[PDB]
């Protein structure tokens, strides 16, 4: 008879290189999933899958432990599905976000963006509830 809320932060950075790569990639970028200060999402997160554009090599990028991030070089923004899988035996087993990985046009400052996500678990099992609480989760 309980609800537990946990917080995730998804974000990215992007900057124009001083000089493009030999391939002609103009930008360095980094996407991540993290917890707020002090929290450890690794208690309830099995893994984070970042689905890169098909143009990237091995575009299914998996992080089973922190940091949950991908560092890349490229020349264009794209919509990146990001799946956060839970150490959970029942539904929901994962959440999927549609992440807008946008780059800065020439002249514009570097990108430093954050998206705060609140997950509400209705009546988690006892076992999963231990994992959510150990991560810094809160009973509503
Ligand atoms: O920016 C790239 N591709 C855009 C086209 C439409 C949105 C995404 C990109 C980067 N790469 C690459 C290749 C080789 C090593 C590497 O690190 C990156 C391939 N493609």
């Amino acid at each position: 008879q309980c609800t537990v809320q946990v917080r995730l932060e998804l974000g990215h950075r992007a900057q124009l290189r001083k000089k493009p790569t030999t391939e002609g990639f103009t930008h360095d970028w980094m996407v991540f999933v993290r917890g707020p200060e002090q929290c450890d999402i690794q208690h309830f997160v099995e893994k984070v899958v970042f689905w890169l554009h098909d143009s990237f090599p091995k575009p299914r990028r998996v992080c089973k432990e922190p940091p949950y991030k991908v560092e890349e070089s490229g020349y264009a923004g794209f919509i990146m599905p990001i799946e956060v899988h839970f150490k959970n035996k029942e539904e929901p087993r994962k959440v999927c976000f549609t992440y807008d990985l946008f780059l800065n046009l020439e002249g514009n400052p570097p990108v430093n963006h954050l998206r705060c996500e609140k997950l509400t678990f209705n009546n988690p099992t006892t076992e999963f509830r231990y994992k959510l609480l150990r991560a810094g989760g809160v009973m509503v």
